[PDB]
């Protein structure tokens, strides 16, 4: 049980996902984009992601593991700087700060589970 869960990542991913969906930075990434509003979106954007999509997906249980959460997240950011490519963009801005917000929190969620893993492979 406790000590090395290889499953508590899961809750802890759900807790950070809550804390996301609560910043006002988050505004911008809780839904998909709409296609008619912003026409050219994916004439720019090949694979779409948002933070509604990663929330259902876990709870779906279709993550293996929070590192491909992660890739999902990551790939949020990368979309909007593709975007939004202009670092004068308050929308620029409102992505590095949620970024950075997610990197620190989702630190000790891997590291975490990479020691689990770690410990449950080698005994
Ligand atoms: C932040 C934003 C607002 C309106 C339209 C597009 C975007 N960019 C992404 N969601 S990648």
């Amino acid at each position: 049980s406790m000590s090395y869960d290889i499953q508590a990542w899961k809750k802890q991913c759900e807790e950070l996902l809550n804390l996301i969906f609560q910043c006002e930075d988050s505004e911008p990434f809780r839904q998909p984009v709409d296609l008619l509003e912003y026409p050219d979106y994916r004439d720019i954007i090949d694979t779409p992601m948002d933070f509604a999509t990663v929330r259902e997906t876990l709870e779906a249980g279709n993550y293996e593991s929070p590192m491909e959460l992660c890739k999902d997240v990551r790939l949020i950011f990368s979309n909007s700087k593709a975007y939004t490519p202009s670092k004068r963009s308050r929308i620029y801005s409102m992505s590095l700060r949620l970024s950075a917000f997610f990197e620190e929190h989702i630190s000790s969620v891997l590291s975490d589970y990479k020691s689990a893993l770690r410990f449950h492979k080698r005994n």
